[PDB]
């Protein structure tokens, strides 16, 4: 199970870790993917999770999109976790680099409330363009279930912990 996490609140924990390495180690029930509406797992967390599954996550995602169409920004879908987790909760946070409404980040985090425990990245942070300090604040103010946040960047992890209020 989860180890070496810093407790931020009653239900939010954080660690400086590669979410792929963390998923392979723990084999959580749910690993969250930082997805886009098309489930095109090209870069960031999505590209790294997909590569770890030997592209099985992308093949499965393309079948999902062919059947259901794209997700909504702020929405999610539950797919297989392949070799990384029981399930992968693909959550679409707003991409501010594409002019998506940052207010949709709270709706994106609300998807975590349907799962008792999750391994997750900070939504809309990194290549999605939003402020990670703001993403952590929305996470702790929205998620009520047990969330274990994996922050890849050490300098960001330190800044998130030192500025947490
Ligand atoms: C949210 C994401 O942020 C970064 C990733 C890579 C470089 C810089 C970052 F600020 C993370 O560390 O998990």
């Amino acid at each position: 199970s989860f180890s070496g996490y810093l407790k931020l609140t009653d239900n939010v924990y954080i660690k400086n870790a590669d979410i792929v390495e963390e998923a392979k180690k723990v084999k959580p029930t749910v690993v969250v993917n930082a997805a886009n509406v098309y489930l095109k797992h090209g870069g960031g967390v999505a590209g790294a999770l997909n590569k770890a599954t030997n592209n099985a996550m992308q093949v499965e995602s393309d079948d999902y999109i062919a059947t259901n169409g794209p997700l909504k920004v702020g929405g999610s879908c539950v797919l297989s976790g392949h070799n990384l987790a029981k399930h992968c909760l693909h959550v679409v946070g707003p991409n501010v680099n594409k002019g998506e409404d940052i207010q949709l980040l709270k709706s994106a985090y609300e998807n975590f409330n349907q799962h008792e425990v999750l391994l997750a990245p900070l939504l809309s942070a990194g290549i999605f363009g939003a402020d990670p300090i703001h993403s952590l604040r929305v996470c702790v103010d929205t998620v009520r279930t047990n969330v274990y946040l994996a922050v890849f960047d050490k300098n960001l992890y330190d800044k998130l912990v030192s500025s947490f209020l």
